[PDB]
DNA sequence: ATTTTGTAGCTACTTATACAAAATTCAGGAAAATTTTTCTGTATAATGGGAGCTGTCACGGATGCA
């Protein structure tokens, strides 16, 4: 699922999320940069590639 | 005219004492008996775990900063 959202002005990133049925997550975003992090979960992990 | 009252009396007569050893039991001891708790070894070889959780807050900090 995707659920993007906004800063305090409107930096209107998105996000990303992946659910398995069970087992770890995937999730991603775009932190104004436009570029982007396979953090893993909540914000474990966060890499450009 | 007996009877109850007597008085002047005891003796029998029986508590009372106090001791008293004898019981007679009791407790504790002592084992000793034994039951239960501990202690120790074990030889092919063996060499990083488990989990997940993922929806407030705040604040003060937030040093960290670019």
């Amino acid at each position: 699922y995707y659920k993007s959202e906004i800063d305090k002005n409107g930096r209107r990133t998105y996000s990303a999320s992946l659910i398995p049925n069970r087992g770890a997550w995937l999730k991603f975003e775009t932190d104004r940069n436009d570029l982007v992090w396979v953090r893993i979960d909540k914000t474990r992990k966060l890499s450009a590639q």
